[PDB]
């Protein structure tokens, strides 16, 4: 039912999701000027219609550039194109919300984002920094009221500025408030939570399933490993033996098999590249399926073991990975 023309999966509000995009967070300090725009460019031409992006990141003026270009020359439609963007946890307090989620739009130039969702549950000081601590470096949280920052994002969705409405790293009890808010109107579509053979997150998707929320899967080829912030205690998982073992079956890379592996069980994968060649591999993932097999094999590598801990961050009252899932 997925093809390179057509990969779309439903949303429970009526819109759709492109099953893979390409991930655009990249180092601001060794990633040269231009990098993400070309990136985005050769995307859409290689036939990837779903960017996923974040004002904090730095390079968002940059995937607005290249979706612009790509319209403006025929090459898509702006209805063709899914692009996510992200609400950080400097801008939580529900007043903000509207005028971040403008900054983004016209940071973009554009009308409105595909999907806008609240990237970590938990809120920090508001201002000029995107990492608050004091001189002693304490990390300086904000009291998170998530249900009335849900609010102001359901305020943005009826204004037509979003199509869709969802979330990053939340758990289990976090989907729970929202889902659970008196008088809400517009349920989260989606869940963007760290996903793939080390970490399947069984748990997470079959309640994520229960309540039609899809899982997009970040690091879906496991981080680039920065250990600045990567747990780097677990093996590569592109060096992984069945991972590779399958690819050589299908003459395919690890990269591809992990991420046929997500795609197929119903996760989106948004996997960065910045690279041409990795750009183009990353999306060959349509002519071939794995065998039921081999998807518990590769299902079993489940560590239950994260890449992305946060662990700096464990003691905020909505850390989301304390509880099981
Ligand atoms: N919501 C959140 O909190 C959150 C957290 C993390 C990430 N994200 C999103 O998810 C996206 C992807 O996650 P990620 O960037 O952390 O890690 P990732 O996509 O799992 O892996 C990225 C790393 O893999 C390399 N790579 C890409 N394709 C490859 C291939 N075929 N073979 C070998 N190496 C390959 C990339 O280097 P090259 O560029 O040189 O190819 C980069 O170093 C992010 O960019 C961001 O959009 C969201
Ligand atoms: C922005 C990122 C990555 C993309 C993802 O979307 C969210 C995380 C949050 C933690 C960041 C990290 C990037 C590296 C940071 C800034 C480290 O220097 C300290 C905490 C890290
Ligand atoms: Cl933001």
């Amino acid at each position: 039912d997925l093809s390179a023309a057509s990969h779309r999966i439903p949303l429970s509000d009526g819109n759709s999701i492109p099953i893979i995009g390409l991930g655009t967070y990249s180092e601001p300090k060794s990633t040269p000027k231009g990098a993400c725009a070309t990136s985005v460019k050769v995307a859409i031409d290689t036939g990837y219609r779903h960017i996923d992006g974040a004002y904090i990141y730095q390079n968002e003026h940059e995937v607005g550039e290249a979706i612009r270009e790509k319209i403006a020359e025929g090459k898509v439609r702006r209805e063709d194109i899914f692009y996510c963007g992200k609400l950080w946890a400097t801008n939580h307090v529900p007043e903000m919300v509207r005028p971040t989620l403008e900054r983004t739009l016209r940071v973009l130039q554009l009308d409105y984002v595909d999907l806008y969702i609240i990237h970590v549950p938990m809120a920090f000081k508001p201002g000029d920094e995107i990492y608050p601590r004091d001189e002693n470096g304490k990390w300086l949280y904000h009291k998170s009221n998530l249900c009335a920052t849900w609010e102001a994002m359901e305020a943005c969705k009826d204004a037509g500025l979003v199509k869709s409405l969802g979330v990053s790293n939340f758990n289990r009890r976090q989907l729970e408030l929202i889902l659970n808010k008196p008088g809400l109107k517009h349920k989260p579509v989606s869940n963007q939570v760290e996903c793939h053979p080390y970490f399947t997150q069984p748990k997470l998707l079959k309640f994520c399933q229960q309540h039609d929320i899809v899982i997009t899967a970040y690091s879906p080829l496991g981080t680039s490993r920065n250990p600045i912030w990567v747990n780097v205690s677990s093996p590569p998982l592109l060096k992984d033996a069945l991972l590779n073992s399958l690819g050589k079956r299908y003459n395919k890379t690890a990269a591809q098999i992990v991420l046929r592996f997500n795609i197929q069980r119903g996760v989106v994968v948004i996997p960065k590249s910045f690279n041409l060649e990795r750009i183009k591999e990353n999306f060959q993932i349509f002519d071939f399926s794995l065998t039921e097999e081999e998807m518990k094999d590769i299902e079993a590598l489940n560590k239950n073991v994260r890449f992305v801990e946060l662990l700096m961050w464990r003691d905020h009252p909505e850390y989301p990975f304390h509880d099981e899932y």
